[PDB]
DNA sequence: TGAGGTAGTAGGTGT
DNA sequence: ACCTACTACCTCG
């Protein structure tokens, strides 16, 4: 039923006359960096339509100064044009106010003294030192104004790590080369490729040309937007950029969500004494418990690994061959005798086939892939010592070409490690097109697709989509090849009609509904043509955006943090917290649109939040994206990983990229 | 390549 | 303002 929650979120002062009131500034250049102009003006001033809008009067700018960009150095003319009011109710004037309150925060950050800040981060604690370093904790802020003309703080917890010595004093007491390293000036990051024996003066001129510190030996760096273009530095002048892996041989991250609630309640208090807004009241929001999803195997289970041992939702005949890269043979015992169970419990044939070829063969051995796949081989088990990323792709991709999906288990392989080798069966199973659980019970959409463009900001590049339809039936679309840019609202409908077509085939008729899901960048309208063609059949529909950042956080007001919240906020917009673990730090609550349809949110929710259940291939944790959704991420990551065009032998059902 | 999410580092639309 | 990549960590609905 019901419950409430805390946001991240503080309410702070409603805006005052003045503050409603911007100082209008339009500007003149000659012939987008607005942005700029508005920096270099000074003060709190943000981008106004054309114009610039202004919390700070006129006195302290810079009206007339000279804007240096870098493709042209244009003029700085800005001219008073009176105040303007703004309708918080109004989305851009309320934007407006909003960049106005952001631009605040970090004015009134920038004049602390004592604490890190970094952006609209402040680092206050220090948590764990070294050893030429230390972690710093406290919170990435935010400030904007509410559709009722408030101050509106947000405060999320976290670390950062700092190095406090140079690079050379880094490497003088022994620490290897860190991947990346920054100035010691300024806050531009370089990749640290190599060091060098050359000698400084026969380039330290150029630095020369710019204190109170010392130089040290030559680093070969370079810029990340020209990687395999090396440029010189000073050791003496850099700083190691520090990761978790500069400091695994030495610090404790993550936190319990009380202890994350515990001090965003404390840094909000702090940051709001910092900033004379009044007292931060925490935002609380009715939050609903959405019913347990029940996940079917042949017979009930709590997670798709339980299908081993209860059998699979719908098993058919199945035959699987091993690979072995490792110089033995034959099936390890456990694993066959554990295949052996599982189709046992599901009453279905099990074959095991042995390749007796190997990827050195050349022609021989794809001739011998053919002659597995002719004899009924639906998916391989390679058993094999951790190969490089490159030979993993490339074995990966060659037995895809003749049809084989591929799961890959490394050895050395101990009973014991039951974890690591039933998610392998599991993976082994889907990519041989086994249904391995399904969700019982009923549902709107009798088909729910997920779009994915590798996270691009356009399909215009392709992109791929993944599909759960009508028991759980899960199924992949690739788009067919062009390789060139295309229409993004032609790839999205590409992808949705293949989608249909498989679903007509599989039940002789189109789906009276469908539950669309994507990504939170590409813009709407690159679906338009599908939803469309969609209305034209006659077919209804929702589009749902789901956003994996953003969410903010979600606090219960009293009792535990469970699984399953859907939390309404504005109009068409919630809040769904699918996957929670104590030991897995704080969730991060997903951010859902409503985009498109007539459906209620909450049953948008339900649904949604239950097709998060459905994943095959993790037997013990489920993921936080819906599994149409999940699905499509790690096929696009695939295809490219791969290099994959015109797949034409492996089935839709095959799942060969999980 | 077992997988999941979260947690950290950095990134995207001169030297 | 939303997205990506890498690593570490701990644990196994
Ligand atoms: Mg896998």
């Amino acid at each position: 039923g019901k419950t409430e929650v805390f946001l991240n979120r503080f309410a702070l002062r409603p805006l005052n006359p003045e503050e409603l009131r911007p100082w209008r500034l339009e500007v003149v250049l000659d012939p987008p960096l607005l942005a700029q102009v508005a920096r270099r003006a000074g003060g709190v001033t943000v981008r106004m339509g054309d114009g610039l809008a202004s919390w700070s009067p006129p006195e302290v700018l810079v009206l007339e100064g000279t804007l240096a960009r870098m493709g042209q150095t244009y003029a700085y003319r800005l001219y008073p044009k009176g105040r303007r009011p703004l309708d918080p109710k109004d989305p851009g004037e309320r934007s407006v106010l909003s960049a106005l309150a952001r631009r605040l925060l970090q004015e009134r950050l920038r004049r602390l003294e004592g604490v890190w800040v970094e952006g609209l981060a402040v680092y206050r604690r220090e948590h764990a030192r070294g050893p030429g370093w230390r972690v710093l904790g406290g919170a990435v802020l935010d400030l904007w104004v509410s559709d009722s003309g408030a101050f509106l703080l947000e405060v999320d917890p976290a670390y950062r790590i700092l190095c406090e010595m140079s690079l050379e004093a880094w490497l003088a007491q022994g620490h290897p080369l860190p991947k990346r390293v920054r100035n010691a000036y300024d806050r531009r990051t370089w990749e640290l490729l190599r060091l060098g024996e050359e000698d400084p003066k026969e380039l330290l001129d150029y630095h020369a040309s710019k204190q109170g510190r010392e130089g040290g030996r030559v680093a070969w760096v370079a810029d990340p937007k020209d990687p395999r273009k090396p440029i010189p530095h000073l050791t003496g002048l850099l700083v190691p950029v520090l990761t978790l892996e500069d400091l695994h041989e030495e610090l404790a991250l993550s936190l319990p969500w009380e202890e994350r609630r515990r001090r965003t309640r404390e840094i909000a208090s702090w940051i709001g004494r910092r900033l004379g807004l009044g007292t931060p009241e925490a935002v609380r929001a009715q939050a609903y418990r959405l019913s347990i999803p029940k996940l079917m195997g042949r017979r009930a289970v709590s997670k798709p690994a339980d299908a081993l041992r209860v059998g699979f939702y719908r098993a058919q005949e199945t035959a699987l061959a091993l690979l072995r890269l490792d110089g033995a043979q034959g099936w390890p015992e456990f694993l066959r005798r554990a295949l052996l169970r599982a189709f046992g419990a599901s009453g279905a044939s099990l074959r095991l086939h042995t390749l007796h070829a190997h990827p050195s063969q050349g022609l021989a051995f794809r001739e011998a892939l053919r002659k597995a796949k002719e004899e009924g081989v639906q998916a391989v088990l390679v058993l094999t010592p951790p190969m490089a990323w490159e030979d993993r792709n490339r074995l990966k991709a060659l037995l895809l070409r003749e049809g084989l999906p591929s799961q890959i288990l490394n050895v050395p392989l101990r009973e014991e490690e039951r974890h690591r080798w039933e998610n392998a069966l599991l993976g082994l199973l889907a990519k041989a097109g086994l249904q391995v659980v399904a969700l019982s019970g009923a549902y709107p959409a009798e088909l729910a697709v997920g779009f994915d463009a590798g996270g691009r900001e356009s399909f215009r590049f392709g992109g791929a989509a993944c599909a759960v339809g009508g028991g759980g039936h899960l199924l992949w679309t690739l788009p067919e090849a062009q390789a060139g840019e295309r229409i993004p609202q032609e790839v999205v409908w590409d992808l949705l009609e293949e989608t249909l077509w498989a679903f007509r085939r599989k039940a002789g008729r189109l789906p009276s509904r469908v539950l669309l899901l994507r990504d939170g960048r590409v813009p709407q309208d690159e679906f338009a043509l599908a939803l469309e063609a969609l209305a034209r059949e006659g077919i209804a529909y929702d589009l749902v955006s789901v956003r994996k950042s953003g969410g903010g956080r979600v606090y219960p007001v009293q009792g535990r943090l469970a699984d399953g919240l859907y939390v309404p906020l504005e109009d068409k917009t919630f809040l769904l917290l699918t996957v929670h673990r104590d030991f897995r730090g704080t969730p991060r609550p997903l951010k859902l649109v409503h985009e498109a349809g007539d459906t209620p949110l909450e049953a948008l929710a339900h649904q949604i939040f239950h097709l998060t259940r459905l994943y095959p291939a993790s037997g013990f944790a489920f993921p936080r994206l819906p599994a149409p959704l999940h699905l499509a991420d790690r096929l696009v990551k695939e295809v490219g990983r791969l290099g994959i065009r015109h797949l034409k032998e492996v089935d839709r059902e095959k799942l060969f990229f999980v």
